[PDB]
């Protein structure tokens, strides 16, 4: 086998973990796999074979992807129904719904927290950007949380996330690393105003307008300047003035050891 | 092999256990399946080798190979290449709870500690269910089986409405939901309290329905503590939402199995 | 398996090393592939058929090519997208950015620059007894790997043509001499553009008027009269891949120094 | 697998050895092949793709796994799928018997018993072709291999017509035979008593068959014995039934080997 | 051609008549369809191009095809070859029956004569379908068209439940018959009479199923005679059995409108 | 046959007289077609399947739609290549180098200028009556017969595109209102590049900014009242074109002439 | 039938006519074509169905081609074998074997004739370059001569012209109009040698080595030093500054009214 291969046998199934558009995703016991252990599994609903080939391709892709800030891919099983991809196992669900239930809305995540958060998902997306991969949807609700407030990407994949794109891919539809900065900016931003939906007040034409308007979004109140200061540099107006995530996570990392 | 495949030559059969619409269920012998050599299954049969039933029963296998818990029936393999088409489970020796119930009742009976294991069993199964989102549509005891030990799981996925087991909602707007399995549950309660009498025997299908549909609710049994009765109740709300949790409900039935009134 | 296959889930992408037309070639680590280790991972954009079978056949030829001058061929996988061919890491890169890199734009030694061009006509000599033409012989299709070790690493570049394949499209193991030729003088010119003054049309004339390319400064005559011998206007006038790299070899141990 | 498959992993080639129509020969190192690793092989690679072409060489290579004698061309194995195709031979290091010839004479040359060994060699390969009713249709030289020790094994199979070493009968009334073998092997001793020299060199094609078809016999080469010179004569008669038999042409050969005159 | 098959060449479009969930109509004219050249015509353009929609507009020209009566819209022919799918019927001018009777009320209104003449029409054009045995399973307003002279016919045949115009048998227990019919056509009976108002239009759909399926009957219309009523109350008997036949039905209206009250 | 189909054999090619991106136009003389006579053909390029199949289609519909102002449609033939679409010969070409040709760089006058306008019109209220929606009007789509007939020639443009169709890709009836509008404009500055100063991104921004183009030279103000009319910001705010078509139409009749 | 069909029933085939690559072409009598005449008949060899295709695809084009000096096209049999084309009778053959024929190796063509020949040649490609298709072969080997020195172009169809071709055909193989142009030069040269092969002393590789050394053919005796000049208009380096087949079709026509 090719990519691996998991045999349903092995799969017991223990309960729903959520839904994504693609179907759903359980907490499995996978037995044989590294020398029981617990595992998410993402099951396909369409069952169509345009879907059954995205499905394969994916795997083909992420079995190739490795990195300590990307969520782990174990294997495929494609013959059969449902399609199951199985993947390392996050506790703590999705960093969207993880920032809203442990902010002001222990106490709330402190700076550093949120500094360590921001940085993990920026070394995912170096990772990213060195392969010359774009991502095209960064957003919170695309991250996950493990035990222990480890934090990877966890999802890569007309419908359009239009509060996280920059003017140039709201207009030309050009999606580049630069406009995945600007995204991993808005990003920062949900991170410190603990998982609010960018532009929460107005609807998706009155957001557009903004962005391309050339209206920045306002720094948070847990946003201290220097962090606001990185934001503002994922949010140029022009891409090549943009910074490089690889600064943008240096900044950051620095940030996080030596807090002000 | 992806799903657990069992070769026709490892089956013995031994004798039939039962009739369905799929086809039949037999007792049988099987060589070298788990870590000594022979050991008693039931082996589903199917009638039809349509490719279209070839396919389904194959689906089948491949989600049944992903479940397991104490109180769903355990699935050990299928063979679809050759007729007919086998599917392989644990015996259960004996038979389906409907049927038992009847046997082990005033026509010594079940007492109440058992009655009670007996529904705190069906709702553990039914809670890995819901657990996983997965509406099973059909509950009755005539879908769960009993083995040795007064051992009960959830036997059938179902696979022609049962209109008698189905809350307001799923008749009228046709909704089938977690909370309809809950309804269903709370008219399980009822056939296991019953000694598995069939809900509104006297009324005919036309009349069952517009029973229901007006909000006439199922009369308390006399084997039947009111506390208990009171779980079929919070069952059998109009409105979903108001419904319990099987969760809860399974909570109440293993609290009640222990202090038993 | 007759061609090695190249398992998909024992690759492990790093960062992408550079592009080409074909898509992208990355760094990768290997699982269990000789007896962990890097590789370079060419990933094919294409993903068609009449590309895909291309990449078979093209898999099916280098995998019986093997020459210490030749960059090595582990393996692929055509069962699934991309397309992977899997290649040992030349951790240098292109030898003409190497050469840009290493020259007086510290510099490296005549000796240096003779090894260098002795390496690549060593790549030439085994594709020249194996009847095999090369036809784009340039520095930006060599690879330099640790230790100056360097190694042909891909298979109208008009600049590197002699004249019998810009007027008449005759492309044998001569024309691809005169091409390294002119790869002698890009070694020499620190990894300078042949004709870089004039344009991809007034080249093409000076080549065809029978216009050598200057001597280098770096460039010893004894080197210059191996590129002359490359450059001679008669196919079977030019001195053969395997005496230029015999001198060449000759050279590179014993030098003229200046 | 039933014809012996060489895997392209196990084979790096070195450099061209020579060109035909079918496509080209190289020198090619092979590993694992026989029980030390590596080993030196001729491997032959096919020009067309065509799947005519890649049926004909299946069919090759299922002919020559099933013959063997010292002196045929050892054949080793065959890989049909990918490109370009693959037969593979043992290293013949002298190359064809034509070439050898014309090198190893006055234009120090080869003696007597060495022209002997050679002929002698080639008719007891042409003897286990007779003996197996295969008409080879094309023995010459050119066809010939030779390696260390002076060993000359039949190369090639032919796969147009060689006109000049046909008999009359393959001329005109289009009869290929044993015994039109025997004749071109009366030819092919000219060709090594004349040190490699093309038979009616200065005729062309239009009147070499007419030389042939009066029955116009070739000279006897200066190196050559008149007892040899009968040998090429017995396998030149005009009716088939009067030619020598290849097994005495042989016999005969093997005898002035050890006595050269 | 066995169905009347009607080329694109002969086909104008000149401007969209309204919108479904199959696609477009538009009013074209149509040169040499029946025996003067040029005439307008309605043109039903199919959205999907899918094979098996592509069989379902087949299968429904060859039905229409059959059916003529002075009040169902006559078909004229199709074109399945070439994209949109088309089918194409007469031309009515004053569009749909419910937004004509939403139009010609109090937001002159329509007379008494008049809103009988167009109930008596529409059971004209049921009654055929009753006769044929043909259920039409969505009887409403929406349904029916209206041309020139007042002139009503059923225009559409359905082809997600119209739950309001539903009587209880087909809520709960699914039954189609030609008396779930004669159901809708009271309902109809009363749209007419409140001018296309929406029937239980302060409810919800939740709540309107519930609301029927307990026997409570629609108010009275305003515009609406008590003998009139008495035929809409024919229709909405509980038991089907007891529902007036649509031949009865349209009797009476066909006499009340000689006679208006 | 359903669609007319125009046999190969009836046609006999003049000359060129336009390319697009679909391929060639050509002058043709066409033998029986109408109880000779000169046509437009429209030959593709493509030959393909996708293109082949989209040839048949647009074909189809072409096939249904007639009017006054939408170039006539004649008929077929995708049964060999190239792909051939016949049409009616328009002689003076598309409108846009008619309007350049016939401006001050003798002028159309006032009258004729509203005439031009009022036909693209009529051809747009036959379209939004059939919901078809245009998405690229704009003069070089339009064209001139004898007699200053205009018609509509063929079926991103972003500066005839309006702010909803540019940042929300939103494209209805009233988004081809404003590019009507622009149409106008067009007309009226005899050809002129809507925003020529700019570049295809600062007039995006200008679009977006609710920058409105300046009234034409040649423009009476109670055609700027039409422009501006279209040129609301607001979708259902914007004039109907049928009102539009009415009043230019009365104009072109009974016109202010300055 | 869309393009026209010939009944092979109605071609009574009389003798051959000449050789070409793609096989035959026979003098026939066809019968019910026009309100019996003479016809030629070009037959395909091939047979296969790579060449049964472009046979077809010449015929879609032919077809629709018409001109006083184009041959013309009367129809096609694609269903059976031979593949059959059928075109009008040209009694004299190819311009070059005429030529040849009828010049010094009534005597000569004179002058006028000379230019009436090379005004025809140009009259149809004059139609070819309004039509904006481009031929790749004008030589005088591909042109007809009918009954009363009537010329037409003959034939419309790796192996290279080269004599022919301008530098940037040969380097770059780019084919435009104006490398047409340059052709019809090589042609008046053809025409006023009575049919001499350009650069005939000189290999194709001497003659490719004095084309792309910007070395023109010599002017013939029998030519003019005002047809030697439009020649030269043919053969400019540069494919903008050569003449329009236009301009030369009109200087050649005006020489052929009142010759010097
Ligand atoms: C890539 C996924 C299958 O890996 C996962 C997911 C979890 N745990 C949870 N996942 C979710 N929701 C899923 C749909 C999800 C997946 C990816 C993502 F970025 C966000 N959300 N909800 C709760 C949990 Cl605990 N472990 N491994
Ligand atoms: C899933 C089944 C095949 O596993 C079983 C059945 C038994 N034992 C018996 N089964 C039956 N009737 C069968 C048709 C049945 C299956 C499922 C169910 F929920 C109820 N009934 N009759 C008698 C016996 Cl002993 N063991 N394992
Ligand atoms: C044949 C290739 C896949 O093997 C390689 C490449 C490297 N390292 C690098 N390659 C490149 N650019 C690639 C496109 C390349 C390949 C071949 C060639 F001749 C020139 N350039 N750039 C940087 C590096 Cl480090 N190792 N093995
Ligand atoms: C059957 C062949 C592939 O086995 C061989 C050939 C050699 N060595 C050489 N062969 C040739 N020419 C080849 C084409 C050849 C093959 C057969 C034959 F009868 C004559 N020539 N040229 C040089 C050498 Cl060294 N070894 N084994
Ligand atoms: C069966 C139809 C195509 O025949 C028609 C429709 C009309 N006139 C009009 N139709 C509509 N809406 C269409 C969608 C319709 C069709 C059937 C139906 F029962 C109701 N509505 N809107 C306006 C007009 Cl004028 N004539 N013939
Ligand atoms: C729809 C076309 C085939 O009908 C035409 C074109 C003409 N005459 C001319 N067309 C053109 N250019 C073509 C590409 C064109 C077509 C449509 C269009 F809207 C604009 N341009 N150029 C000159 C002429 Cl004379 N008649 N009929
Ligand atoms: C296009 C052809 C079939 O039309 C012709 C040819 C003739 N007459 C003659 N053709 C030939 N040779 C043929 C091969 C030929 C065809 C075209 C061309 F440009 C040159 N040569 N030889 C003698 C005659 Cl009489 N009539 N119609
Ligand atoms: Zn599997
Ligand atoms: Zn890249
Ligand atoms: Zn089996
Ligand atoms: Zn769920
Ligand atoms: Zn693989
Ligand atoms: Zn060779
Ligand atoms: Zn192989
Ligand atoms: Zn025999
Ligand atoms: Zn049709
Ligand atoms: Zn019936
Ligand atoms: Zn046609
Ligand atoms: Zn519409
Ligand atoms: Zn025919
Ligand atoms: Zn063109």
């Amino acid at each position: 086998a090719c990519v691996h291969h998991i045999k349903r046998r092995d799969i017991v199934l223990k309960w729903e973990l959520g839904e994504g558009a693609f179907g759903k995703v359980f907490l499995a016991e996978c037995h044989n796999l590294l020398p029981k252990m617990l595992v998410a599994v993402k099951a396909l609903k369409e069952a169509s074979e345009s879907a059954r080939q995205d499905f394969q391709r994916e795997a083909e892709l992420l079995t190739m992807l490795q990195h300590q800030h990307i969520v782990r891919f174990f294997g495929v099983c494609t013959e059969g129904r449902p399609l199951l991809m199985v993947f390392e196992y996050m506790r703590h669900g999705d960093l969207n719904r993880f920032l809203r239930s442990h902010g002001p809305d222990p106490g709330p995540l402190g700076l550093g927290q949120l500094l360590a958060v921001a940085s993990q998902v920026a070394a995912g997306m170096v990772y990213l950007a060195g392969l010359h991969f774009v991502h095209r949807d960064l957003a919170t609700r695309n991250c996950l949380v493990g035990q222990g407030l480890v934090v990877k990407i966890g999802d890569f994949g007309t419908m359009l996330p239009i509060r996280w794109m920059p003017p140039e891919s709201i207009l030309y539809r050009k999606f580049t690393t630069e406009s995945d900065v600007w995204s991993f900016g808005v990003v920062l931003w949900e991170i410190f105003t603990y998982g609010k939906q960018p532009w929460y007040q107005l609807s998706n034409t009155e957001a557009i307008d903004c962005i391309t308007q050339g209206r920045e979004l306002e720094r948070p109140r847990a946003c201290p300047p220097e962090v606001y200061a990185i934001m503002r540099g994922c949010w140029q107006r022009e891409p090549q003035q943009r910074h490089s995530i690889k600064d943008v996570h240096a900044r950051l990392q620095a940030l996080a050891q030596a807090p002000p």
